[PDB]
């Protein structure tokens, strides 16, 4: 069965080091670049309000078929398997927890993180079992807002709730602006509602940028990451091991099909390390750090490229 890889670096940063959000990351450096991924987590009473619109918060998820690549004979009518389905947040987190008691049998918080975990890995690589779940991912903090509270009119903030607003943690917060001669010549965080096996392949961001991820409520997120001494280590196993016919594609197409378990990767001799990113804590991934992961069940997710 699966052996989860050893855990990633999880910071508990003091108020006074929480001040600086780009700050502490240079200081963690030393340590988290050397895993790829970090976990952080803030400071017990920094506790921002969930700041969507709930009341139109609607959603078409795209559908995940989790063994899609070992199914790789074409089955009778193809690209037709699933019926269309919108959702609010209200319906998806119904979908999403009756989906995940059923399968394990039991109540969705009493389903061990290393179960999901090990039966994620197993389903991926299964013939006899076809799994399919939905990912309410990349949707736009503009479309309903930011789940932080944003200053900019829209939406009522209380008096409490504005140090949350103004917070360098605050993802809307974050530098986004590279520079560059073009920048003298001459983007937004996105939402993630996570369901139970719904998950992300292996990629690194454009431009080989950092990003930072933030749960804001819902169970947890279950990440691997590579640091990018290992890139090209983890690039040539996915040459030598993925499907030939996707062996030419770009590294941009590439990464829309680059699953594979974590264990290959750790046969083959490349670092990996895991976390589970639970309610209210960070996830940061730095430049070139190959990461990828699943969502434990029904949760919101807020990420965003920064840079230094
Ligand atoms: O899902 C997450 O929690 C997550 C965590 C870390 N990174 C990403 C991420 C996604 C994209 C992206 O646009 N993917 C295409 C659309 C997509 C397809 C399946 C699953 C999630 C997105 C680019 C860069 N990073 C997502
Ligand atoms: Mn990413």
């Amino acid at each position: 069965e699966f052996v989860p890889p050893p855990e990633c670096p999880v910071f508990e940063p003091s108020w006074e080091e929480f001040t600086d959000p780009l700050s502490f990351i240079g200081r963690i450096r030393p340590l988290a670049e050397k895993t790829g991924i970090c976990k952080i987590r803030p400071p017990k009473d920094w506790q921002p309000p969930f700041a969507c619109e709930v009341k139109s918060f609607r959603f078409t998820p795209r559908v995940q078929r989790l063994n899609e690549l070992e199914a790789m004979r074409p089955r009778e009518a193809f690209g037709f398997e699933q019926a269309v389905r919108e959702y609010t947040l209200q319906s998806f987190g119904e979908m999403a927890d009756n989906f995940k008691s059923d399968y394990f049998n039991m109540p969705v918080h009493m389903v061990p993180t290393e179960l999901v975990e090990k039966e994620f890995w197993r389903l991926v690589s299964s013939i006899e079992e076809d799994v399919i779940v939905e990912y309410g991912a990349d949707i736009s903090s503009k479309d309903f807002g930011s789940g932080f509270p944003v200053k900019d009119g829209r939406r009522k903030i209380l008096p409490e709730e504005e140090e949350y607003a103004l917070s360098g943690w605050n993802l809307n917060n974050m530098p986004v602006l590279e520079q560059s001669v073009l920048a003298h010549i001459n983007k937004v965080p996105w939402l993630y509602v996570g369901m139970c096996f719904s998950s992300f392949c292996w990629h690194i961001e454009d431009h080989w940028s950092y990003s930072i991820n933030y749960l804001h409520w819902g169970e947890p997120k279950t990440w691997y990451g590579v640091p990018s001494h290992a890139a090209e280590q983890l690039e040539e196993v996915m040459r030598e091991l993925a499907p030939e016919l996707f062996e030419s594609q770009p590294d941009l197409l590439h990464q829309l099909v680059t699953i594979m378990n974590p264990n290959v990767l750790m046969e083959h001799g490349v670092p990996v390390y895991r976390t589970n990113q639970c309610a209210g804590e960070f996830v940061v991934t730095f430049p070139r750090a190959y990461h990828s992961g699943f969502n434990q069940g029904y949760n919101f997710a807020e990420a965003v490229n920064f840079c230094t």
